[PDB]
Order: structure tokens, then sequence, then C-alpha cells
């Protein structure tokens, strides 16, 4: 069976787009109509002509989608592709942080469950984050679940960050150590290097620039040589958008086990079966949406 001849037949019958994160394996990028960041992703949510969406991606990004489109079908292909950080942060944690300080906003990472947001006075990606924590009217916010963006947004914007939980984290991004910047420095000693905030301060500090992956891309065009410090599909992504360039993965084994759950296969099967259907409950994501809805107007 022709997988991409088969989706492309199914998208037309079922009226369906395909959403794929920037950690997609390259040939379900390949036969994505949108391809971005959380932030990105988010936004193109908001502009949906067809009738069903398909997720490739994970679970809080699906459910993002779903909260914004909620009377369109969102189908995520697999319900194993799910973000490892986004489900440290549990409600119980923000009670007790919104319990010792009441006037600070709930700033939650878009990475985070829909049940969390439902608790956040505003939602953040990596592309925002300090953006919104500036505007917000305080100097102390909480904020999560990665306590390592955690840090980036406290360095730039001077306020207080009371993280939730206390060791929030991506098991990706904190493989990057010294040494591979190090390395990265000796082998590829005419690049610059790109660094996702997810990562631990001290690799940060190394960075030419910090950025989530849409100012990855955004800021590519600033130079012409990059070693990629996040997830490694993100190399396939700018080689494709900027094929006079040069990018070279940081760790060919920084690898999201949750992303690759998504495969060709399973999104012919997705459109073929509708399914797994994506639902929130509608009081749930009414607040989560007033949250999200913030953050788009925001910036
Ligand atoms: S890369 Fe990390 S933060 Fe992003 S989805 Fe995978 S586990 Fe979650």
């Amino acid at each position: 069976m022709d997988l991409v001849e088969e989706i492309l037949r199914l998208k037309e019958e079922r009226n369906a787009i395909i959403l794929a994160h920037n950690y997609q394996l390259p040939e379900v990028q390949d036969i994505a109509d949108f391809i971005g960041d959380s932030l990105e992703l988010a936004r193109r949510a908001t502009r949906v002509d067809a009738d069903v969406i398909v997720f490739a991606g994970v679970d809080f990004m699906a459910e993002t989608a779903k909260i914004l489109n909620p009377d369109k079908v969102v189908l995520i292909p697999s319900r194993e592709a799910t973000c490892a950080m986004a489900n440290m942060l549990k409600v119980e944690h923000i009670l007790e942080a919104k319990r010792k300080y009441p006037n600070a906003p709930v700033v939650l990472y878009v990475n985070s469950t829909a049940e969390a947001k439902a608790y956040a006075d505003v939602t953040v990606t990596s592309a925002n984050a300090v953006e919104v924590v500036k505007k917000l009217d305080s100097d102390v916010v909480i904020f999560g679940p990665d306590k390592n963006l955690a840090h980036y947004v406290a360095k730039m914007t001077g306020k207080k960050i009371i993280p939730v939980p206390s060791k929030g984290h991506c098991y990706v991004h904190q493989k990057f150590t010294l040494d591979d910047v190090e390395r990265a420095k000796k082998l590829h000693p005419n690049a610059k290097l790109m660094i996702h905030p997810e990562c631990i301060p001290e690799v940060q500090e190394k960075a030419d620039i910090i950025a989530s992956t849409g100012g990855m891309i955004k800021r590519a065009c600033e130079w012409d040589e990059w070693v990629v410090f996040t997830e490694r599909e993100m190399v396939y992504r700018l080689r494709k958008l900027y094929p006079q360039k040069k990018f070279y993965p940081a760790r060919e084994d920084a690898f999201c086990i949750g992303m690759k759950a998504i495969t060709l296969k399973n999104i012919y099967e997705s459109l073929k079966d509708m399914k797994y259907k994506v639902e929130v409950p509608e009081e749930i994501a009414r607040k989560a949406r007033k949250a999200i809805e913030r953050m788009l107007e925001m910036s």
C-alpha cells in the first residue's frame, strides 16, 4: 500500500488538514499541510476551514487544537504520543502555589494538560513566555512545568518565578551538556549554536541564540551554519527550509519518544478509522480557552 497516496485521498474524503510539529518524522512532515512550533500551531488552529484536524504531535498539542476548535473533529493518531514534561504538573501543584501567592498570575507553558490550563490565567510557549510574563501586572508569577524555561524567563524579565512542580523538565533537552557544546565547537568551528530554552541554564549560556523551534526558523537567516540544540528531527526541518545552509545535530540521540509515536501508517489509519478523537470537557475547555485566547492576544 502507497500510504502517501492513501492519505492524500482520505484528506479529501474527510475534508481534513494535517498539522505537524517540527519534531515529526521527515516522512510525516512531508505530508503535513502545516508545520510549526507550539505557538504557530495554536494560531493556525484559529483559522481552520477544514472539518477534521489530524494532529501529528503529542497529546497536549492536539488538546490545544480541540480547545480552539471545539466543533471540529480533532484526531490524534496514537494515544501514546505524550509529553513526559507536561504530565509532571498536577492541579494540586497549582492550587498549592495559588494558596501561597494569591495575587500571582498563574502562567502555564502550553506543555500542560487541559485540566491544568483550566487553572491558568494565561498560557505561554517558549516563543512568547518572556514577553507575556513581562507584561503581566505582577512582579511574581506562578510558572510551569519546565524549570529550565522558568530559569530563562526569570533571567530575562527580572521577575520572581514560582515553579510548579519542583523539578519539571524535558528529558530530551536535559540530554545536552557542556561537553556537547565543546564537541560542537570543535567539529563545526564556523557554526553558531541555536539552543532551546528547555536546555539546562549552563548550556543556555553558551548559545548564540536561545529560541523556540519557531524562533530557530525565524533567526536561521542570521548565519549560514548552525549546530542545533533541540530534538534531532528539527535538523531535517531546517535543512528542508534552507537547503543552502548547513545544520548539524548537537546530539543525534536527542529523540522524543512521544513525538515518534506518530507514524505515516497510523496517520493513514487515523483518517481511515476517524480515530483517536480528542475530547476536552466543556468546563475545562472554557477555562483553558480563556487563558489561551489571552495568550494569543498578548502575542
Ligand atoms: S520534546 Fe520534551 S517537551 Fe517536547 S514533547 Fe517531547 S518530551 Fe515533551
